[PDB]
């Protein structure tokens, strides 16, 4: 009943990383208050408004910095757009929008360097429509300018978030290794660049800013993963979903941010639809799977598992997409294996999933069968995306017929 539903809602959200939660701790408190106080309609109204916010949330990112800093390349890398493609930022004194190719409501803006302009910091922000943005990225390939520190100070005074991004770190490291092959120390180079930049910036700021050292040519390396985590941490909870969807699927961490965001969203949808007192029946599973077809194709698109995206990795292993797909779990996820019935496997899965946030004592909270099928597909899709990152190596060491880990609780 109500008290079991509130405690299982709290237990569900406790399982996620702090920077991944798509609702605030106050949203959680308010939903639990209404459920515990027998105000179930008020609880469902909060959840509906949260889902509307999450689903309609725009994301506008301002990227500012001088010419030669790798700003175009950064804007393209963030969007997953190749340098030669249509929509690519080309590789000069108004702001330019670059829409995300795959997500309507996400725009990366190219702002000209304040140093290109004769404006004060305050007036530069008015001119560039500062109110439109979720945060600012201040990019340099060198050291920063007093110019950048003053702009950051102005942004902080408007109560908004900025991040100093130092590009081309891979080029500086390569040059030093070639210069000093016997005494090269990567960590010393990184510390010396970060320290120079933060020490000069702080001369005009409240406290020591973090500087993120990145390579625009590999978003997996250096401080780029730390930057993605900080950007999530600092966003409003409701904007973390669209930002997670905007990330590449090029690291296990980014795949897991997408997996976690989507699992939270489909749980909220399940709450909105309503808790059930008994395990849902499997009589109509093919009809429920057919109703989810568009959804499962969307999930494939998010994880890079659509047929078009599989072509690149398959030629890479020098095999056909079809041969690669034999070794992935998502195609045959809802197929009978070892003559175990799909309904019996789902009944077992539901008992585990509902035991994880319910435990052995209190009334069990069940949801509609569609919730469990979505949850299962998302875990499978993510585990298939992780395996694609290391396919060559996984393929050699045949750890069974699939290269991916099984989705939690499905196999027995
Ligand atoms: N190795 C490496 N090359 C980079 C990086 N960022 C940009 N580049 C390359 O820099 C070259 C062009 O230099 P820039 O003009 O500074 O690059 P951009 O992205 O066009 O720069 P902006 O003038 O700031 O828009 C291109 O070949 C980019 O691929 C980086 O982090 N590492």
């Amino acid at each position: 009943g109500p008290m079991a539903w509130a405690s299982s809602f709290d237990a569900f959200f406790k399982n996620f990383k702090r920077e991944s939660k798509i609702i605030s701790e106050y949203d959680i408190t308010l939903i639990m208050t209404y459920i515990e106080e027998n105000k179930l309609q008020k609880a469902v109204s909060v959840i509906e408004k949260v889902l509307r916010d999450i689903e309609s949330a725009p994301l506008h990112i301002a990227v500012t910095g001088e010419t030669g800093a790798g700003k175009s390349t950064f804007i393209n890398t963030l969007r997953g757009v190749g340098h030669e493609e249509k929509g690519a930022a080309p590789t000069t004194m108004k702001r330019t929008p670059y829409p995300h190719p795959k997500l309507p409501n996400v725009t990366i803006w190219d702002l000209p360097g304040i140093g290109t302009t004769n404006f004060t910091p305050q007036n530069y922000l008015t001119e560039m429509k500062f109110g439109e943005y979720d945060f600012f990225i201040i990019i340099s390939a060198t050291r920063f300018k007093e110019n950048d520190a003053q702009l950051a100070k102005a942004i902080a005074q408007m109560g908004m978030n900025f991040y100093f991004v130092r590009t081309k770190i891979d080029s500086d490291l390569d040059n030093e290794q070639k210069f000093k092959p016997k005494s090269f120390n990567k960590e010393e180079v990184l510390k010396n660049i970060k320290d120079y930049c933060s020490n000069h910036l702080q001369e005009s700021l409240d406290s020591e800013p973090p500087v993120f050292l990145v390579s625009n040519v590999d978003i997996s390396k250096y401080d780029f993963p730390k930057l993605e985590t900080k950007l999530l941490q600092d966003l409003p909870a409701h904007k973390r979903h669209v930002f997670s969807l905007s990330l590449q699927s090029l690291t296990e961490a980014t795949i897991n941010y997408k997996r976690d965001s989507l699992k939270q969203k489909v749980f909220l949808e399940a709450m909105k639809a309503g808790a059930l007192a008994t395990i849902p029946l499997g009589g109509m599973i093919s009809d429920i799977l057919e109703n989810l077809d568009e959804t499962f194709n969307l999930y494939r698109s998010y994880f890079g598992l659509d047929d078009a995206s599989l072509e690149n990795i398959a030629q890479d292993l020098n095999m056909s997409v079809d041969d690669f797909k034999v070794h992935l779990r998502f195609p045959h996820l809802f197929a009978e294996h070892n003559d175990e019935s799909l309904e019996d496997k789902l009944f077992k899965y539901i008992k585990h999933i509902s035991s994880v946030t319910g435990g052995p004592v209190a009334a069990v909270t069940y949801y509609r069968m569609a919730y469990y099928l979505q949850n299962l597909f998302l875990d499978t899709a993510a585990n298939d995306a992780i395996a694609l990152l290391n396919s060559k190596a996984l393929f050699e060491k045949k750890v069974g017929p699939y290269i991916s880990e099984p989705p939690e609780y499905w196999e027995a």
